[PDB]
């Protein structure tokens, strides 16, 4: 009784001491995991994100509820201007425009022991664009910057006459994003932008992250254009639902007309406004892959001059830190697991599989 | 004498470096080896540090010391005061308050397209803490900010009348940390603090950083809690040993009388200025697994008052850095290291390890 | 036939499923992989970037310029002063100055409860260099500074008396570096230094991030001190080849004299000028392992005096990043996954190769 029952019992505790860690090894591998790895990459020429820079929301703007206020109007019912011939959506969404046709923007990406800073002023030029904080003027930033030290920036200059007769702005809400995403220009930007005086000329620096994310089955990306897509769709769509009237304001995209009268466009004001305080939470897509996080620091460094609005955006650091999770476990890794925790309790490495199989086959 | 020799030359070789290998692993698992995993977590509520906001130090303070050379007394023997029918210990720390009673912090955790920014005035009110440098302002800050945008932040503001009647300050000393730990607050906040200028308002912007550490035998954590007991346990306990006088003054835990006489406060007073500057070398106890780096930035971004102190600490970037040191060798790793570089020089593998036993059983 | 050709057949495959994936292994091992780690080490002496402050170049200083157009010369033939008996090219390097001799540094590193900031007067005091934005002010910052709070920092104090006679400076170029390497001095801080204005004191705060890179065969390092000399020796020579004139100008080593005449200082002036923009590119030496990154922040404090120039520089984060880049694969893992690859596919492991090189002796 003693031989083969302990022969047996001895194979079966190896066979199920195998059997269970093949089982865990394949079932570590069904729950896709993710490891990060982070790097510091060097970069010869940085990708500058496209800046919208918008005036204070309607009510906070300092200009358009100056006309408001003529027309008897108050810092609450601005959209009552619509119910008038002069006034409609456009018109009154021109009003909030601080930003003269002399806007401009050079790439200064060096310096010369003689000359100075190297200006290079045709590059993307700034052009007008109709937000939720009302008319507000977009930077492409589209040709790579090279960089050349510290000293390689972007300088936004509004170059207006301040010969007073009406009361000029006090600050501008600047947003860093990436392009065609034309949600983050129109919609989000009196909400992730910075409220920065423009009483004297100030200067950012933009360090940036990069966090990729794997596509694993669990948790699906998308790619940031097909994200901005899905979004904006969802805005739009939940804005209408929620609004109740076929139509739409200047920073909606021209699916249908603009309902020149004040009641049901501040139906769309409304709807629009706590739609897209929540839109992550109530939106049914997922994780961009690439996420850009532009770390903005504020730079107390040298220029001033005589003019409106004067803003720099420096990029003084080429190293990019990114953070990119990978499947730390793929098939080949839990073929080799299985075939190393296999030959470590039983000792049948393939060959021998081989052997076995042709044994059978005869 | 060809054969059988090399036969025992042959194998000893192989059990010889089998053995070493072996004991290697071994060897270098008992000293325990930590990786760092680094990652980003989005957070969609972050975690205010609790702020402890007080006067420049006594000799520092522009209200302070204008008391103390009014009664003769001058930036240095402040303490004299208290050699008075008039003037007791407690009164000398509440002559350093520069923050009157007005004093309220509100959270400004997102942004509307009509309204503006979400003020939420009523969340975790400030409380009067004594501090080596006065009577300060502790901001509890327990409540977490729901994260809306860059501009989710938390405003403190001491709205108090400037009716010129006495010189009044020029700076306060800010500093940021968590919660329960008295130390902090009370022996710390002279150190660890911003020195930043109350003349007009000033914003912050904190990024969060958690570095936690394995609890390895050779390195043991303690937690935040006990390592703020140990801490401040040693402090006082130093102190009193180093003043040689029973009693305790308005910043530390009321364990026995203040002893209203200048000669023994200044003693304490002395003990705690040179215990304070080194407890980290002469404290015997151990590395918190969470520190919590706040990385504090200066936001020179747009909100002017009329009040005296017009703090803001924005919280503008959700991803947290966490950088976790794991143990990277562990006692599965170890026995499937030394099974595979046995079974790759012996060929043994647990079943045949079985069927020896059974074979010396018989 | 059936049998033997099965055998054969079954036994190729596993000989060459093994072979394939020893030579991937192996040619997985030639080509360096390398894998970064990073960490973040809290340091108890941070080391200070030896800093080099410098007027602004040659035409954009209100100093200078103003003697050269109190000559008759303009702020673009400023070397023109070089054919006049009083001005060698010297004296023309001497008017840049804009640092009276009273220029001094202290470390505060610390903070009393009591007496207040921690004063160290006597550190490595700068002295007067030259550099190709004219005479400029070294820090040589060698001995380390205790990290003791975040008020530890280093004031650099020049406290000159300005009574007014001529127009005084209003921007100065910071250059934050490594030492011994004169070509970051001389050459580089009109290029990689922040330009920062002096009306009133300012403050930076810097945060170090280190990069260290694998000495591979495909991408050697040379360290700092080797990258230093190759980039000055090609700088130079690059230069006179360049300029074709035998002389050297006072940003330059003493290897020959000074040829004081305009004509051949303008072209060595102007080779340096396009020399130092592209040497990154066109010098034929490598990446240096120890890559440091001062992560330079302005930071808005309270300390202002009545002195020419008030700078200060913050170190309040003694956490250092450090991202090491190691080789993932070495010799030793090689061998044992070969080991493993071929243990697993054929089962024979060292032992067994010592039996059959045994058997064919003998």
């Amino acid at each position: 009784r003693w031989q083969r029952a302990l022969w047996f019992a001895g194979v079966v505790f190896c066979f199920g001491i195998s059997a269970h860690q093949i089982a865990m090894h394949v079932l570590d591998y069904l729950s896709e995991p993710v490891a990060v790895r982070i790097d510091f990459v060097a970069q010869n020429e940085l990708r500058i994100p496209e800046i919208t820079v918008c005036p204070r929301i309607f009510q906070q703007n300092t200009i358009f509820t100056d006309m408001v206020e003529k027309q008897g109007i108050d810092k609450m019912k601005f959209l009552d201007l619509i119910d008038r011939p002069e006034y409609d959506i456009m018109a009154v969404w021109n009003l909030s425009r601080i930003f003269s046709d002399n806007v401009s923007c050079s790439a200064h990406e060096g310096s010369s022991i003689i000359s100075g800073s190297y200006v290079d002023p045709n590059m993307s030029q700034p052009h007008l664009v109709y937000t939720t904080s009302g008319q507000c003027i977009n930077i492409p930033a589209s040709r790579p910057l090279i960089y050349r030290g510290v000293n390689t920036f972007v300088r936004i200059t509004d170059s207006q006459p301040r010969n007073l007769d009406e009361v000029r702005p006090e600050a501008i809400q600047i947003y860093f994003h990436e392009h065609h995403h034309a949600h983050l220009s129109r919609y989000l930007t009196g909400l992730r932008g910075y409220i920065v005086p423009i009483a004297n000329p100030f200067a950012f620096s933009i360090r940036f992250t990069q966090i990729n994310y794997a596509n694993r089955t669990d948790s699906p990306c998308v790619d940031s254009e097909e994200y901005a897509a899905c979004v904006e769709d969802f805005i739009e769509q939940r804005i209408y639902e929620k609004a109740q009237v076929q139509c739409r304001l200047p920073y909606m995209r021209p699916k249908l007309p603009l309902c020149s009268t004040p009641t049901d466009a501040r139906k769309i004001f409304v709807a629009t406004d706590d739609v897209i305080q929540n839109f992550e939470k109530e939106s049914s897509c997922k994780r961009k892959c690439e996420e850009n996080l532009y770390i903005v620091e504020f730079m107390h460094l040298f220029e001033r001059s005589n003019i409106s609005i004067d803003m720099s955006v420096y990029f003084a650091y080429n190293y990019i830190q990114v953070a990119t999770e990978y499947l730390t476990y793929t098939l080949r890794g839990l073929l080799s697991d299985i075939g190393g925790v296999l030959g470590l309790f039983l000792g049948i490495c393939i060959l021998s599989v081989i052997e076995v199989f042709e044994v059978v086959i005869f």
